């Protein structure tokens, strides 16, 4: 009578689904709206009524039941700290100016598929001046993450296409393509990167590639191999290179190099870009520039859907064209420039001439090879022991070394961290 | 000779010292293997800095225009090359009464950003399937509001149903045979067909999607939209609805995936429970949304995991959450600050209220076509005695500056969306 939780003619109308499901109330068998309201409105039994009637509890004494057919976590499953980590996966709250990302997104709620038109001509004008990318914005498809738009290219790709992947590569890419039917070939790198002698002998449709600074060997690819590359793909029809830039803005030493795709005079190349690793922790924002003849067979489909929110797009407008953006790469280069120094100061202290680190000055991660003793395993079981999350090069399979990732490191734990390292590399006690 | 603008606009000295000799290295100019000048030689005959000139050459040599040997010099590498306008009709015409299916205003955004930055300040990937926290509590409001039962670890969290459409398919057994309503969500039936999916289709009767074609069929997996089938808004009865589920039970490696697009929306009743809380043998894939409830272009949605098909999910570990984690933590708030719910009766009333207006007004101007098919729920209903062929309506409907769409698409039928049309508009609407 209170009405606690649910209102009359609900709970009449539960009572009644029990009990015809029960079969305490057998089919076609109801009392009159009056007769059954006759100690309650009848407004609550008419509610409770048209309720059943909607759902098929009963048919219009007064009304009749149904009558319905009869009906003919495990702990493994369920989920269960102090932690340092040099996972090269995302970065962190690090100095993310986040009062200025919410003041981009006030301003952007007062101020289409591929996503907004505006956003798309913002991200352009970017990357125009920063890579050298020559697109329109028609060509570009926005997406939340990556994966997302590597999955919409393999399908406006042909589709028995042969993809050739760098070994070793990006794992996550590989198992996204063997996931989706595709034959993957593996191409082995030389000091160049992606081989164009075994891109040559095998013989793949579509090449994926890290030119920018190869994941996860960290070499950058010179012009010579670009070039190689971009006449390989102009010769034959059919053949295309989809080139991931993942971390290109941050390189230490040297202004950012031009995208291989800005030297492509034959649209071959399908730029993938993202901020993803660029503004706040969790946002996956990426796009890609499609050739013409792929932007026709996008055209073509029609049935898709934007996968950013438009508000997450008009921010991003906001904070490119506030000059928010540039702003916050230029701070966040040179603290990953110092971060990176420091980390290595620390790792040629505690190891001195037993580590060898591999890889260009540039982007996120580096590699890292010991003189030996312990396998890969040893060095991470331990390390797991320890609360250091770190990954083993042979994960990017398609003396033993590792990716070392510094965007997620905090500048305090540093040092903690390599000494934690260097007790996993090479097992100690206590 | 290198001319330099010492105006420093556009590119600093050394920008525009790389710039010009990567030019002359590609135009052949200057040949491979060539020496280049000492780095004070080039300073000086520029009458530039050698910080300037290191500064090129360390470009040149990172990106391998150039190369070095010790006390030798720097040369210039060698490199080949090849000898191997956007088409006007995918050019872009950024530029009417909508009826689409697929509301700008009405939300309350304010309280949106509020609880944003109340999500930001008790916080700030974090996990594949979505936050914990907010799967839980998705969790508990779709227990309460739909009657869904289970726990957050089947909870998979993507930006937008698509996505987890598409991830499903590689849970589902690969040779999988799906069925699908007919008439349906044609987009739904496209991402199955381009996953290379067999997929037989459905007929409807009275009470929706028909178990005898399903049983003459033999599918695995249904596709059904039981609150509201899509677009014929037929409301599957109880009775058809144990049917269903009869059969998933009936068999094993049988599933049904209950697409619930709409259904916090029903004027005359309250919302019905899921076709999903009457099933006791975990063979239903509840895919859930709050995509037609939220800001106008944010996609949240949600599908809920029988616990082996959650075991498939949790042997991959490489799938990447595609909704940003502050999005997450903002819905988080907002579910359970009581906000979502307050704003979901305010936006029901506010469409009742819109669609009995739009049908008083169809009426008054019709009642030659005025059959309006479908029930008294969500945010589209149907519309089909003269009339033209079905493409010469939707012809002039785009003449009379009128986003309007044909059955065809999933004697002639229009469907009718109301969600973003505006009280103001109805009645020129109706004329048009």
């Amino acid at each position: 009578r209170s009405e606690q939780a649910d209102y009359i003619y609900q709970q009449i109308y539960q009572k009644l689904k029990k009990e015809i499901l029960s079969r305490n109330l057998l089919p076609h068998s109801v009392p009159s709206k009056r007769e059954l309201a006759e100690k309650v409105s009848v407004n609550s039994v008419n509610s409770a009524y048209q309720q059943l009637l909607a759902e098929g509890y009963l048919y219009a004494k007064g009304f009749f039941v149904e009558e319905l057919d009869m009906f003919s976590l495990p702990d493994d499953l369920k989920e269960i700290s102090d932690w340092i980590s040099f996972s090269h996966m995302s970065s962190d709250t690090d100095h993310f100016p986040i009062k200025s990302w919410f003041r981009c997104e006030q301003k952007a709620a007062s101020r289409h598929p591929q996503g907004i038109y505006e956003v798309r001509a913002a991200i352009t004008r970017l990357i125009s001046l920063t890579r050298g990318v020559k697109c329109r914005p028609e060509q570009m498809i926005i997406g939340a993450g990556t994966q997302v738009l590597m999955q919409l290219l393999t399908e406006l790709l042909p589709k028995e296409a042969v993809y050739a992947m760098e070994e070793p590569g990006y794992r996550r890419m590989y198992q996204l393509l063997k996931n989706a039917g595709k034959q993957v070939k593996t191409i082995m790198l030389d000091e160049k990167g992606m081989s164009i002698a075994e891109i040559t002998r095998q013989q793949p449709d579509v090449l994926v590639t890290t030119p920018s600074h190869q994941f996860p060997s960290g070499t950058i690819m010179p012009v010579s191999r670009r070039i190689q590359l971009l006449n390989w793909a102009a010769e034959e029809p059919r053949r295309y290179i989809i080139e991931d830039d993942y971390d290109s803005e941050f390189t230490y030493d040297v202004d950012s190099i031009p995208a291989l795709q800005s030297l492509d005079r034959f649209q071959n190349v399908i730029y993938m870009g993202t901020f993803s690793k660029s503004l706040l922790p969790g946002l996956r924002i990426s796009y890609m520039v499609l050739p013409p003849e792929l932007l026709r067979a996008y055209k073509q489909r029609g049935y898709d859907l934007q996968t950013c929110s438009s508000l997450t797009q008009l921010t991003l407008q906001e904070f490119i064209e506030s000059g928010e953006y540039q702003k916050h790469i230029k701070k966040m280069k040179q603290h990953y420039k110092e971060k990176r120094e420091r980390l290595i100061t620390a790792l040629e202290a505690e190891f001195s001439g037993e580590v060898t680190v591999k890889g260009a000055n540039a982007g996120l991660h580096f590699v890292t090879e010991f003189d030996t003793r312990r396998t890969e395993q040893d060095i991470l079981s331990h390390a797991a022991g320890l609360q250091l999350e770190i990954f083993g090069m042979s994960r990017f399979n398609l003396r033993p070394a590792l990716i070392i990732g510094f965007a997620r490191l905090k500048e305090e734990d540093i040092q903690e961290g390599v000494q934690r390292l260097f007790k996993a590399v090479y097992g100690h006690k206590k």
